[PDB]
């Protein structure tokens, strides 16, 4: 039997799809097969652990969440209540604190085997202009776009809105690179707008993209894998007007399929995921295919497009969860023979 | 009075270099500035942390703490000696276990104010790859360089080496992407020196670079900030026989030295660090310029290149020190300030 930790909550308000996350994927676990703890993470950042789940969960007020044991982050946080080390530790717990990529710089200092995303890809994933440089550097077709950062708007001003206005077709939308799924992102029909959307999103953020916008159905791909990823056929949201129901495989051409997967495949590598990636495309019209992010950790609830899409291809949620724990291992092994034959030379 | 962390240490091959990098910034630290704190951390992730350092380190034997106190990580970090958070902490230690950005994400979690790049930063420097990538984008010159992963060298053995031909000029350097200032690393003069070199590194990591040997000399430049860097002249790392010793400012004519330094500048902000950086270039005699390289965590020595180039725009390594915790400062306080707008509008 192997040893299992779902870390989750967090300090955002994205808390409560976390908890539902949580329950999810308790319920898909083969409790004759894995020894789960559950630590809970609060809204004002404290640790609860809760050990050893058996039962099924049929609501929250069976998660004891705040009430557990209150936990110092600490070599300890390596150890099951079995008495065993994790063989693997689950963040289910979006962009936390900071950024993505903090917490698995956390369990890396504690040489926890985690699951998904390293450092750099998490990390790389949660900023906007660098994962953008990334796909166009591995070749991937993306909307037009312009960055910098809020030191040189304040000088250059004039240039920048030349080139938006020279490069860049209004609409635009302005986004802040470091935030996720947020604010400070408004569209600009022109440079009076831009300009105040430009001033909004520098409240709240150092650095900025401007992106060209577009009318798309937004397709998505979820990816398996370390070294050997595997992509599914895409799916979309279900929908008459871009401007919950879900189709699965999405209407399109096979073609514009097989090229969606591969992209996906690529724009995996680009940031060197680990683990799991969702690539998420603005397709036209006329079948212009254009990436749009990759997400390191994706929506993973019973539910999620992500499970949903592995489920087209006959790997049902709970092999889906055993997958990403052995991928986990495996990853962790390999760091350690590599850490151990470095030693050696 | 402020409240101030040294971490030091590691499981590293560099522990005694950080060690001597400690009693460096003990020693420099106004202790009627600042109260300090240290956290060694052993080839062992034994944490010992020792309260209100206040006296002149004589020997770096002192720095090898027997002790700890007795509390978890987490409690070591978030309450100094005065009870109080810290206003700064300062890693003096690369961070092991899958390498630089870890011990950043650390302190992100704890929500501890600390010197230095951030968890991005720190990671892409790390990756020769990505680090290339982004010095791409931003306009700046390379070396010709061809990358790419294990699964891709087992499918294509051939085609790379064919392009590596096509392409590069031997003898060429291959470098695994992601160890540090460390071995995988060669010079490979012909297909069979390149084909031993490949296998070498693939023993130690995942993902190789492989690039163009030049002639050059090898000269740094040191930046200092957060949103608003300068950028210090350059200075030369002095060697009859590249396979110590530095010259500042280098023996370069100005308007070189010019171009670096805003080349430098550039370099920061493709990796978009903060608190330092050091920018490494190869010049050949033609005055031909590539940048091979920015170090998050540079050497930081009194005698240290990052250092000494300081010194010689009149920033001593007592204020050096003491800008890098108000960097920090204003870079905490700074993300924090956002945070709170960010919560407050209610669409
Ligand atoms: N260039 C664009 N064209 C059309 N819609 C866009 C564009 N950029 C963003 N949007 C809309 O805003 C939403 C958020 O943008 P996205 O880049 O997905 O950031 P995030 O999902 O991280 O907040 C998207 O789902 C999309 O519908
Ligand atoms: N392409 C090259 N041509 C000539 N010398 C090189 C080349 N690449 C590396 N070297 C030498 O090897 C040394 C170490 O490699 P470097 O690229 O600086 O990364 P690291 O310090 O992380 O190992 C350098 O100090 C440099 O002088
Ligand atoms: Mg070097």
């Amino acid at each position: 039997k192997e040893n299992i930790c779902i870390v989750f909550g967090g300090k955002s308000a994205e808390h409560e799809v976390s908890i539902l996350t949580a329950q999810n994927v308790l319920n898909a676990i083969d409790k004759d097969k894995y020894h789960v703890d559950i630590i809970y993470i609060t809204n004002d950042g404290d640790w609860r652990k809760q050990n050893n789940i058996t039962a099924e969960i049929k609501s929250t007020d069976e998660l004891h969440l705040e009430n557990g044991e209150a936990l110092e982050i600490s070599q300890l946080l390596k150890e099951s209540s079995s008495g065993q080390p994790y063989d693997a530790v689950f963040p289910l717990l979006h962009g936390p604190n900071g950024e993505d990529g903090t917490i698995q710089g956390l369990f890396e200092v504690l040489d926890v085997p985690y699951v998904g995303n390293g450092v750099l890809s998490a990390a790389s994933s949660m900023d906007k202009l660098v994962m953008k440089q990334l796909f166009e550097h591995r070749g991937l077709p993306q909307l037009p776009y312009i960055s910098f950062l809020r030191s040189e708007y304040e000088k250059y001003e004039h240039n920048i809105l030349k080139l938006v206005n020279d490069k860049l077709n209004y609409p635009v939308f302005v986004k802040p690179a470091n935030l996720g799924s947020s604010v400070g992102i408004s569209k600009c029909n022109n440079e009076a707008e831009l300009k105040e959307g430009i001033k909004e999103a520098f409240q709240f953020d150092r650095k900025l993209v401007i992106e060209q916008g577009v009318n798309a159905r937004e397709i998505e791909v979820a990816v398996l894998g370390n070294d050997y990823p595997e992509a599914t056929w895409p799916g979309e949201v279900v929908k008459d007007v871009a401007f919950v129901q879900l189709q699965i495989p999405a209407d399109l051409d096979e073609d514009v399929q097989l090229t969606l997967r591969n992209m996906a495949l690529e724009a995996f590598k680009a940031t060197d995921c680990s683990g799991l990636v969702r690539a998420d495309f603005f397709v036209t019209e006329d079948n212009q295919i254009y990436i749009n992010e990759t997400n390191a950790m994706p929506g993973f609830t019973a539910f999620s497009m992500y499970p949903k899409l592995w489920e087209n291809m006959g790997l049902s949620y709970p092999e889906l969860i055993t997958k990403l724990i052995e991928l986990a291992k495996e990853r962790h092994q390999d760091k350690q023979k590599n850490k151990y034959k470095i030693d050696r030379s």
